[PDB]
């Protein structure tokens, strides 16, 4: 399984008579996407999540696919956390890039998502509306009209998305423990369905897959979606 590439003729054809309806692309050269993967895996007071080092892996080849530069950030705590979203939402290749992506893993609750050092009595917690209030337009000004496209995983702001998993730990992992269901299910489509499907309609075929009668229950949900175009991500080009 790779990675198919939108052919050159079709990212040029199909900028030229829907750009109004897509997001601009930035040429090749002198661009500089950027992407950050936090996950936790150790932690103090809940179970560990050994097993996503390969979910770092696959999102990180496949981010790299896509022309994102991607910067890891493991086992960190929610202040820890805090501080790398805004370093990374300061970054200047933003500037010269046309996108970015934003993929936290780790246990969490309703709220927000837990850090290393969570626990019921204390809690250590990344709230979500954080990180839409880092990388909303008031206070993200690179990434502003931008795709901010955010992918959680736990058990005014514009141009927004958010694919979000909430499968508890017991039950979120591959029979192997090579990884969970819904990242590798989620690489799957970004490698078969990339290159001819914006990215809202990649992860439609995500959720398409969890309608079983046995996966429905554990199906992610696109939540804050503040996106007013399309956003092809045109791989190879």
């Amino acid at each position: 399984d790779a990675l198919k590439l939108c052919p050159h003729e079709e990212f040029l054809r199909l900028c030229k008579e829907r750009a109004e309806e897509i997001y601009p692309i930035k040429e090749r050269n002198n661009r500089t996407r950027l992407a950050l993967i936090i996950c936790n895996t150790e932690f103090d007071h809940l179970p560990p999540r050994n097993g996503a080092d390969f979910d770092i892996t696959g999102m990180k080849e496949l981010l790299e696919g896509l022309d994102y530069s991607v910067d890891v950030e493991e086992n960190l705590t929610a202040r820890d956390m805090e501080s790398a979203l805004r370093a990374f939402a300061t970054r200047p290749e933003h500037k010269s890039s046309d996108s970015t992506f934003l993929v936290l893993m780790s246990h969490g609750i309703l709220e927000g998502i837990c850090g290393t050092v969570h626990d019921e009595k204390k809690p250590d917690v990344l709230l979500y509306d954080t990180i839409f209030q880092i990388f909303n337009n008031r206070n993200c000004l690179s990434l502003k009209d931008k795709p901010k496209v955010i992918i959680v995983q736990a058990a005014v702001e514009k141009d927004f998305i958010a694919f979000c998993s909430s499968t508890p730990h017991n039950v979120s992992w591959r029979d192997s423990t090579m990884g969970s269901i819904f990242i590798t299910q989620l690489i799957t489509c970004f490698q078969k369905y990339s290159w001819c499907c914006h990215l809202e309609e990649v992860f439609r075929k995500v959720q398409q897959s969890f309608e079983t009668p046995r996966a429905k229950a554990q199906m992610p949900t696109i939540e804050r979606l503040s996106m007013t175009r399309y956003f092809y991500l045109f791989p190879g080009n």
